[PDB]
């Protein structure tokens, strides 16, 4: 079990450091912070493309976003799907957890 958070700069001002405060904050170690830089010179969404790979068997993904975590075909349930499935939980700042199985436990 590891304390991995997700972000992403969402302010051309000092953003990333609103977001890796942010997951501390929830409980998410400063060594796990798999944040998006998408101040750069296009998007960046390769916080959870890496953090796919880094969560380890039962880790917790504690998800501290303040704006929005993507809505049109499945930007916020393809990777909360590759997780489920990969045996690893996401912990949701909006109230502790969002999904933690919600098929009969």
């Amino acid at each position: 079990m590891r304390l991995f958070g997700y972000a992403r700069v969402s302010t051309s001002q000092q953003s990333l450091d609103i977001q890796v405060r942010a997951l501390k904050d929830a409980g998410v170690k400063a060594n796990r912070i798999f944040t998006d830089k998408a101040s750069g010179s296009s998007s960046d969404r390769k916080g959870l493309d890496l953090l796919r790979m880094k969560v380890e068997e039962g880790d917790v993904i504690l998800v501290k976003k303040l704006d929005r975590l993507g809505r049109d075909t499945a930007d916020m349930i393809q990777l909360i799907k590759e997780f489920d499935a990969q045996g690893v939980s996401i912990r949701f700042i909006d109230d502790g957890i969002s999904t933690d199985g919600e098929m009969g436990k």
